[PDB]
């Protein structure tokens, strides 16, 4: 559609801090102001200013368009996570259909699911990291990839043996294969490196094949 003052920021193709958004909010009215207000809430949450995020969220007009209301529901999750209301966050997340969101919103939707797990390795966390990775820019992928690896390497052989994946989860299957490579060769750095190289040729589409977990590249060992 026709771009307005805040399109890029709303869509996540540009970023600014809450001070900027609040300044623009004070120089606008009507829907332009609502958009800046929604962005201020988003930035306030990110910056740790939970009180002001809540208050500005409570000052949102009742008459929002569909795009503005969808953003409001997503901000509601981020606020509850900031308030440590993980139970309330899970309840709101369950009522959201990820397909109905834009990429930036989908990336934040999955980040909310990742945050809800609190680094607890489970199949749910792996799926959330895997679903988010295609939505992230190159400079934000490594962080996601490294979190995926920590979750995998934090499991035991027994815990991983109990995982049940679906036939169409080829990326997760590839991750679990590398996990096994780690279980089997972690006592031989030279064979570990070769096992990783063969895995990269087994699952060349896996994000970790093109961008190895930092933990597996930066390793020590002895002569």
């Amino acid at each position: 559609s026709t771009p307005d003052q805040s399109t890029a920021y709303m869509q996540g193709t540009a970023q600014a801090d809450s001070a900027f958004y609040l300044q623009q909010m004070q120089q606008s009215s009507d829907d332009t102001r609502i958009n800046w207000q929604l962005l201020a809430i988003r930035a306030l949450v990110k910056e740790g200013k939970t009180g002001q995020a809540v208050e500005l969220f409570n000052q949102l007009p009742q008459e929002l368009n569909d795009a503005q209301r969808r953003e409001k529901t997503l901000l509601a999750v981020e606020i509850k996570l900031a308030q440590k209301d993980f139970a309330g966050a899970q309840n709101l997340l369950a009522k959201i259909t990820p397909a109905d969101l834009e990429q930036n919103q989908q990336a934040r939707y999955w980040q909310a699911k990742i945050d809800a797990s609190q680094g607890r390795p489970s199949i749910d966390l792996l799926r959330a990291l895997i679903a988010q990775e295609p939505l992230l820019g190159a400079k934000e992928k490594q962080q996601n990839i490294d979190a995926t690896w920590q979750a995998l390497s934090s499991m035991t052989q027994e815990q991983a043996n109990t995982l049940v994946i679906n036939a169409d989860e080829n990326i997760l299957q590839g991750w679990l294969d590398l996990q096994r490579v780690w279980f089997d060769n972690r006592n031989d750095p030279d064979m570990m490196k070769a096992g990783i190289a063969d895995w990269q040729k087994r699952y060349p589409n896996n994000p970790g094949a093109k961008m190895l977990p930092t933990q597996l590249v930066n390793v020590k060992a002895f002569k």
